[PDB]
């Protein structure tokens, strides 16, 4: 019988939940018959991300329909699908790559999971990360919360954010590998939202970049790693629904740097000298005249306010860094939404 506490024990169920592995393929709309779970592989993926990598190539280098119908003849082929709709397009392409990009993941927890002691702590040293419940009437708790009421955006009223449980969290590595940056200026304490699904991923591996097969053009800033300083521009992709109304959201030190502001969509393999992050400028930005510190960090608690910025792609902010050394995992926050 496990040792763990209850609401971490709870944390690593979610996280290795075999059901909604399954769930999230079939909304993606993946053939679980011709492709169930047990035959999703890393290079299976890898390679339809590089047909993809193709696909935008011959669509901006003119190329016959035949071409590109066979090229996306072969992603079908790869990644059997029940639904055929023809990748011919940049809107058809990043359907795909974020489907791949949860593929990814899906796959990163069912190797680690097929692959004594009671299961449960069994699971929890496969993710090689220490957690720890953050006591609720600590000052951790007091920021953490004040954080979340406040930069939740106007527009994503379609549900209220209930905070159920605080984690602390440290990837085994995480601070060495951070050591480089532990030095630089501009951090900030920034939320990162993804299914539930990609969680054993994204805490036994961390936060990566795209495979190299993944084309530039298939993220708006390219392939680096994203936050948001909007609550709920990062819970959204939580894609919580009412079968599941809770959903996971990271907090992570940020290493921005001189910030490269930009309005509108640019596929950045790297930085120009003198950069270090993207700042994608939103229209609403909160506060700067209520941000706090929380040890070493600043965050980005304050109410959200116009930017003055009109001539923009993006309702609210965002931030890209290209090298994972400059993310540091911090916070793992279990949620409730509340729709409308
Ligand atoms: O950070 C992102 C990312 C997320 C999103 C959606 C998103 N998800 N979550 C957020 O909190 C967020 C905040 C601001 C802007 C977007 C987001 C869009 C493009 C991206 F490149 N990654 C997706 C691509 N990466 C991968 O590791 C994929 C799985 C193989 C690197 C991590």
């Amino acid at each position: 019988k496990s040792k763990l506490p209850k609401p971490v024990q709870d944390l690593i169920k979610m996280i290795f939940d075999v059901e909604s592995m399954k769930k999230a393929m079939v909304e993606y709309e993946i053939d679980l018959q011709k492709m169930p779970l047990g035959k999703l592989s890393k290079r299976q993926i890898q390679a339809a991300y590089s047909i993809l990598s193709e696909v935008q190539q011959a669509v901006s280098q003119g190329s016959s329909d035949s071409q590109i119908l066979d090229l996306s003849n072969r992603f079908y082929t790869l990644i059997p699908h029940d639904f055929p709709p023809l990748l011919n397009n940049a809107d058809s392409v990043q359907a795909k790559v974020e489907m791949l990009d949860n593929l990814l993941d899906i796959e990163v927890a069912y190797s680690l999971l097929r692959g004594s002691k009671d299961p449960i702590d069994v699971n929890y040293e496969k993710l090689k990360t220490d957690i720890k419940v953050v006591d609720r009437d600590s000052e951790e708790a007091e920021i953490i919360r004040k954080y979340v009421k406040n930069t939740h955006a106007t527009t994503h009223n379609a549900y209220d954010l209930e905070v159920i449980d605080i984690f602390k969290i440290e990837r085994e590595g995480e601070c060495q590998r951070y050591k480089p940056f532990k030095q630089l200026h501009n951090r900030r304490l920034l939320w990162h939202g993804s299914r539930t699904t990609n969680f054993a991923g994204i805490l036994s591996q961390g936060l990566r970049i795209a495979p190299p097969e993944a084309p530039v053009t298939g993220y708006m800033f390219g392939k680096g790693i994203y936050f948001a300083d909007m609550v709920s521009k990062s819970a959204n992709y939580c894609h919580t629904s009412q079968g599941d109304p809770i959903g996971l959201i990271l907090l992570g030190e940020v290493a921005l740097g001189n910030m490269y502001e930009l309005k509108h969509a640019s596929h950045i393999s790297k930085l120009p000298k003198g950069k270090h992050s993207v700042k994608g400028l939103g229209k609403t930005t909160p506060d700067p005249s209520a941000n706090i510190s929380l040890d070493g960090v600043d965050v980005p608690l304050g109410t959200g306010i116009s930017s003055g910025v009109n001539d923009t792609s993006l309702l609210y902010n965002e931030y890209i860094v290209y090298d994972i050394a400059q993310v540091n995992l911090k916070y793992l926050l279990k949620l409730k939404f509340n729709f409308k």
